[PDB]
């Protein structure tokens, strides 16, 4: 046998950081969960009980906290790049660092209409994430995402014209509920190293904001022909607004809300135009995915 | 043997309702999870295989949807009262109905600064709940609550002066992080029946709002001596603002954030006044409870 | 205002203990999650910021580990009694200790047909629990339970003869799937103190075993008329086999498996006697409860 | 813009099947959760609101149940292959089907030492999984796995000789607890189609059994130098025992159990050779991965 692939490290490292402005009294908090997995010339730890090549996962954990103490933790794309760059530069034999960060929401409370200087609310379980792959000799590849953004619209969703054969029972509809949990990923142009990441720092927060704004507005305003058609519109708009992202990926469940026929009980009318009470379905669910890039076709468009 | 207690019914009944204003186009959505458990002269279903006394749980489920079609689902205190009253009035042999409702957040989206007529966001996993116990001959007992309201403050929390003995290692502190998941319950005066519940309907939304406002403002503004002292202030204020509630209960975890001594690494200073990077602790956690009522002591105050 | 009730302590304290037989090499492991909440003359911590009356929850945590080091952790009824007794005896002003223990399964592995001396498998997420309430001047009240015991039978379950009215759509059945997650609790006679608990120590493991055996055999062998009728049989048998338990409580979901009519597709027959493929339903679910004690009726039986 | 990748279908489809032997009375149950995602000439559903190319996810769901009615559901590798082959053969424009199956445990109960004909217990949340990718013109690629197999050993695990630098605080150990949740995947040689899958059917159950047996025995018996070294031994043995699998992948958390120094309290000795009571750590955790294949090196071995 032989080792074809290997990576190892520390997962589920919870990290908080506070910034305190001593002039104004305003404090700002950041909370994340971090995973760092390393690759390199480590195969003998697996094959020969050679622990000399192992940077202990406990040491990886310590390094996460030390790096957070010595650098900004925001935007996460930058923190992840700093953190991954450290491991490949510090250890000659480590040739890749794979950094995943989940950012948790701590939104400043407004009390009596004024922003509070040091009190925060978890206003959504929506996350902002990064995956930063720092590969020696091949730069820094960053995928940014928002996830767990849960939305519903009560009309202006349709689904008709789909294929019908002997496996088909679904009724066409011209007015349904649409609800989903949005997972949206934008993948950046390869960066050559930390300097180039730093040169684009403002674009990280701005592109996250754009992605979130476009998602919400498109979901709310598109009289949707399908999940497929709506998510494509989101992706194409995000690509149009940031030339440094190469692709946009969406992964959307269709979280079904079923009508309930109550006509068996006193002729109650609760379907079609009279549908008011619905049964949310926990499972099964549609799952719709696509990855959108920029076109390169010049004929047969 | 004999049956000392029994209740049975349907749990985890997911319910959505939409209201559509055909004049304005504005739609409003409600989503809940409902449990109804019945008591009564049902012991022979357990002891004698006598199913004649069982209102099938499937029928309880149907009744939940029928009741939602024929009545408002808001405030939940009212919907639960209507629903429980139905079972004890419809079935001579059913003498109590225990209705639990969890209300899920669907907050209207603002798009380009304007409220959208039919698009919503799950802006928090915070719930608004009711427990409505409708007991034949003994009225309607209602406990209202908010839960899963997760908050953090980065300073203005203290914990010193606690008992110290041979089991004590905890260091006193004059400046710590405080974070919790708020579970707050207000229990109403017994209502005689559905008419009396209806006579107080506006007070349900108003008292929920008061409870939430008081919770947030007190948490943010109290330079806290302990979880105990802060939660008591919340409770006393809520009681002062609604004479129809008899008690207020809080159940608060202390979700610890630990300092991280990094002085072993290059003399990094990350404790006390220089603490910036902390380790959120998933477990264990403090758990602090109290039930506050109005005082009846006249001497030795 | 005034404090009507209060309790506080440490929750989610994970504890492992190992026993090593140095003669045989056989090691045995125990893992639990412990909560201890205290009551007493503690109201001034809430009302007056008086922390002097607070045994810190961190100190409660330390005490859990110290008690586990100095005593057996099995049976959990004994460990909980020792632990609760400590707090009311050590602290004059603490008058009750409420100890909840969840015991996690670590079952010894058999390797090549032989029990391994130090390797274990989590063979089920089924738990064994205790709730031990140690109340100064009122002894020790113990509720023992098993929970998360998930079972299914594919036939020999029925449900017919239930009430039918204008809310009823459920079809009677003479052959259905029955599946549940068993939560079974046996409540012991009040014990006067730790000596009396110790005097009954072997009965704890034996009664847990009896409860589990009776549950499984009754579920498997009863041609069930309803969840109600089957669970009653379980309870009555457990009471007959241990005179020191006063009541037995069951709480059982009915986790529904629905037939799927496929006759719309090529006349496929998948209902009634030809039902093979079913749709497990995640929600809603029946929820059936009862508490059974010994009879005291002498007439009109 | 243009669609670079797309797949869509139905997720979280819960499926039960029963087999009834009418001669013997013995019934056997199977329960799974299935996801099927399709690829093909479907880009116009995203770009042009062309639903004609969409096989509705509801129809995919129906097809899952119909396929389970008309074929064996075991081994899952076979069921997934049948199911994926259907979609690419039935629909000219569908060119890949991606079938994920999670198999849930229903182990036959033994009652009074005899196997019960129709009663089952969920004896572990351990799963048996498959991922079957059926790609038109490129055969059938199958990855089989076991996951959620949770184990602990109380000694015969070590971790010393790891890299030590200015980021290192971890103490070397020659005797620690090791616990993990095993996720093990074996990837099969590409199969040309359903006939070739069928020709190997007995090998699926046999290789799953081998993988599980090797995992347990190696974990129990290896005096482990590291997670890395132990998991490699597992992989190499599985490869030696089934020539039709190309690689074996493990993904193992190191679920840490920390010693607790209690020497501050009455000189209690609970470290090193006297360690009995430990603190299980929920997070962070080591995460160790590798993919092992057969060697092709002929020099510098
Ligand atoms: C309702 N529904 C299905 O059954 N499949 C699909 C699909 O692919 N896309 C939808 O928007 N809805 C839907
Ligand atoms: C830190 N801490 C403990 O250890 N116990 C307690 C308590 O009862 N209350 C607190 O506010 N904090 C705290
Ligand atoms: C199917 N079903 C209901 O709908 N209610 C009930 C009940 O109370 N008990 C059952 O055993 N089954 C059942
Ligand atoms: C304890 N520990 C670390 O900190 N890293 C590692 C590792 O890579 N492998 C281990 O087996 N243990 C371990």
């Amino acid at each position: 046998s032989a080792v074809k692939a290997a990576r190892y490290g520390k997962d589920n490292v919870r990290v908080y950081k506070v910034h305190k402005d001593e002039k104004t009294g305003v404090q700002t908090v950041y909370e994340m969960t971090v995973c760092v997995l390393l690759e390199g010339e480590i195969e003998t730890s697996y094959t020969k009980a050679d622990n000399s090549v192992i940077v202990a996962t406990d040491s990886i954990k310590n390094t996460i906290y030390i790096t957070a103490k010595q650098n900004p933790v925001t935007p996460p794309e930058l923190f992840g790049s700093i953190l991954g760059t450290h491991f490949i530069e510090k250890y000659n034999h480590i040739h890749a660092a794979h950094v995943n960060i989940v950012c948790h929401r701590w939104t400043r409370m407004d009390i009596d209409g004024k922003p509070h200087p040091h009190s925060f609310i978890r206003d959504s379980e929506e996350k902002r994430n990064v995956q930063v792959d720092v590969v020696e000799g091949k730069g820094i590849d960053i995928k940014s995402s928002l996830s767990g953004l849960t939305v519903l619209k009560s009309t202006n969703s349709q689904f008709w014209g789909f294929l019908r054969d002997e496996y088909t029972t679904l009724k066409e509809t011209w007015d349904r509920i649409l609800s989903t949990d949005v997972d949206a990923t934008w993948q950046w142009k390869n960066f050559s190293g930390l300097q180039e990441v730093r040169s684009h720092v403002p674009k990280f927060d701005a592109t996250w904001a754009t992605a979130r704004e476009v998602t919400l507005k498109t979901f709310a305003e598109d009289n949707s022909a399908s999940v497929q058609a709506t998510m494509y519109k989101m992706a194409e708009q995000i690509l149009a607004r940031q030339q440094l992202i190469e692709t946009v990926e969406y992964s959307l469940p269709n979280k079904h809300y079923f009508e309930i026929d109550l006509s068996w009980h006193k002729g109650l009318q609760n379907t079609g135009k009279n549908a008011e009470v619905f049964a949310p379905q926990s499972d099964p669910n549609g799952l719709i995915k696509c990855t959108v890039g920029r076109s390169s076709l010049k004929s047969k468009l």
